[PDB]
């Protein structure tokens, strides 16, 4: 079984996996919309209640069943919990991952794509009213994807953007054939310190803007103020929850599957604690001090609110290119953005990917040339039902990404510091840690997260059926190579 060659690298790999393009696409808008510093503020407490518990919770499961050869849940929940069910459960941890990558692997295409378009200068050229230079770039995005012109809920991607999307899936492939250590970590100790180097230049341009209309400091401080009234409002405690579980990677069965790679006697409080940290601080400070600060610098307050309120995708393609485009080398910059976006994506693609590829070797017995190859084929067979049919990234996203992640996340945390024990889960969490775990954190595992997580769940076109029918199905395929795995 593979493991990982040096703990630095295996803390560059983990931020990889945490860090990506949530954190600089969902994140400003998810805290604009909520307020700004009143997001923040449960945001955080979301992090100490909820992040860091389930990370640990993730990093240790995962280590204990690779000490076991199995890196995928349908077999780390029936270590866990002997029961038909839990591999049903299970089943969960590698539906969500494959599911989520089949179309952030195409997101990850759009950046690549609009990262290749910047460099060459191919951008559209608005004249010297906002309107004027926001439809030139907002058209540059329809093309490229095939946004419907009519009724009919029909994609019609630009043949660059199916190219790209080639390349793209042939990166993964090129990066996941190579194995743990020399692929994921020797890839990740370089795209690491690009995308914070990335991220650090352009966090200072943005910071430099100023209009008549504000400045990036205004921002930062709509960002940054905390605002107590609205701590009452459930739904900034949802939004921050599944903000965490977004940023986090937590209940995508990725992080599970890369600790299986750590070695039984290696260290996992310090390591995840250390990556936890790494995704905060590249999230928190990085990427929320880019978007928001230039949309307030140049519209103010409460029009970057109402550009965040219009989307992830219309402010991460549209609104910032627009935006930099008035600025002296602003297509560089551009490209600079979208280049980071790029690195943020492969890393964690990537680690969403190796998932299925752990099963077919684990459990199927696979090769890794034949795991990577054939997880490569149904994840870019199955893109092209959100490269083609509207809204299809939608319903993936809601069910895989979003109900899906939570209720696993419960899910994981009940199997493991209920059903597997509490004591037994502590001592294996704490089991050659450099630093140990504060004691309180246990009375946090075992009661306040699953009672946190389950208050927040119960107060939280035809076409779309197409999608659903479609995942439903690949869950059925999944559960059956499980079957299989079992008469094996
Ligand atoms: C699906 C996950 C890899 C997402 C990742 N946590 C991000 O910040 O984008
Ligand atoms: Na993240
Ligand atoms: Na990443």
């Amino acid at each position: 079984r593979e493991h990982w060659a040096t703990r630095l690298g295996l803390i560059l790999a983990m931020a990889g996996n945490a860090v990506g393009l949530c954190n600089f696409l969902r994140f400003p808008v998810q805290a604009a919309e909520n307020g700004g510093g009143a997001f923040m503020i449960p945001y955080i407490i979301a992090f100490l209640l909820v992040g860091i518990p389930l990370m640990w919770i993730e990093w240790a499961m995962g280590r204990y069943g690779g000490a076991q050869g199995h890196g995928t849940t349908p077999a780390i929940f029936y270590l866990l919990w002997r029961n038909r069910f839990a591999k049903i459960l299970g089943v969960f941890g590698l539906w969500i991952p494959l599911v989520v990558a089949i179309y952030y692997v195409y997101i990850e295409s759009w950046t690549l794509g609009f990262a290749i378009k910047f460099l060459v200068g191919l951008v559209p050229e608005p004249p010297p009213d906002p309107d004027s230079i926001l439809r030139p770039f907002k058209e540059f995005l329809y093309s490229y994807i095939g946004v419907p012109k009519g009724d009919e809920p029909i994609l019609k991607p630009s043949l660059f953007a199916y190219i790209v999307f080639l390349i793209t899936m042939f990166i993964n492939v090129s990066i996941l054939i190579r194995g743990i250590s020399k692929g994921i970590e020797r890839f990740a100790k370089i795209a690491m310190p690009t995308l914070f180097i990335l991220a650090v230049f352009l966090v200072i341009r943005v910071f430099l803007l100023e209009t008549p209309n504000g400045t990036a400091a205004d921002g930062l401080n709509f960002l940054w103020t905390p605002d107590f009234e609205k701590l009452k409002d459930p739904g900034v405690w949802i939004a921050a929850v599944g903000q965490i579980f977004f940023t986090l990677s937590l209940g995508f069965g990725a992080i599970i599957t890369y600790a299986s790679y750590v070695r039984k006697d290696q260290d996992i409080v310090l390591s995840g604690l250390t990556a936890a940290t790494l995704n905060e601080k590249a999230e928190v400070i990085l990427g929320g001090s880019i978007s928001i600060p230039a949309a307030v610098a140049f519209f103010g307050v409460a029009n970057a609110v109402a550009i965040a309120k219009a989307g992830a995708f219309n402010l991460g393609f549209i609104t910032l290119p627009a935006i930099f485009s008035q600025t002296a080398g602003g297509t560089f910059l551009g490209f600079l953005w979208f280049f980071l976006l790029f690195f943020a994506g492969l890393t964690s693609s990537i680690a969403i990917m190796q998932p299925m590829i752990a099963f077919l070797e684990d459990e199927l017995k696979l090769s890794r040339k034949h795991a990577v190859l054939w997880t490569a084929a149904i994840v870019f067979f199955s893109a092209h039902l959100v490269m083609f049919l509207n809204k299809s990234l939608d319903e993936m996203d809601f069910w895989a990404g979003t109900i899906g992640v939570v209720f696993f996340g419960l899910t994981e945390l009940i199997i493991f510091f209920w059903i597997f024990g509490a004591d037994k889960a502590w001592e294996e969490i704490n089991r050659g840690g450099i630093i140990k775990v504060p004691r309180i954190y246990y009375y946090v595992m075992r009661y306040i997260t699953p009672a946190f997580l389950a208050v927040l769940l119960v107060v939280w076109h035809w076409t779309v059926w197409i999608t659903r029918f479609y995942i439903i199905g690949l869950f059925l395929f999944l559960t059956f190579l499980v079957f299989l795995a079992e008469r094996r």
